[PDB]
Formats: C-alpha cells, structure tokens, sequence
C-alpha cells in the first residue's frame, strides 16, 4: 500500500487505518513520506 495515489489534493490519512482494520490490524498511517504501513 501507499499514500498519495488516489488524489493528490486529498492526501490519505485514515483511508490507511481503514483498510489496515479490515486487513486484520490495529491500525496504520502514512508514515516515511508517503508509505502506508501498518500495524497490529
């Protein structure tokens, strides 16, 4: 996964924590510069 692909004018912030739940995680954000990562 990875930020800055859907919009640029929308940088994504939870849309990481989302998908990361719904993976089976705790959570996630944009960390880095714009990598998704996430954790359980």
């Amino acid at each position: 996964a990875t930020c800055d692909l859907l919009s640029g004018t929308g940088i994504n912030h939870s849309a990481c924590a989302a998908h990361c739940l719904l993976r089976g995680n705790r959570g996630g954000y944009c960390n880095g510069k714009a990598v998704c990562v996430c954790r359980n």
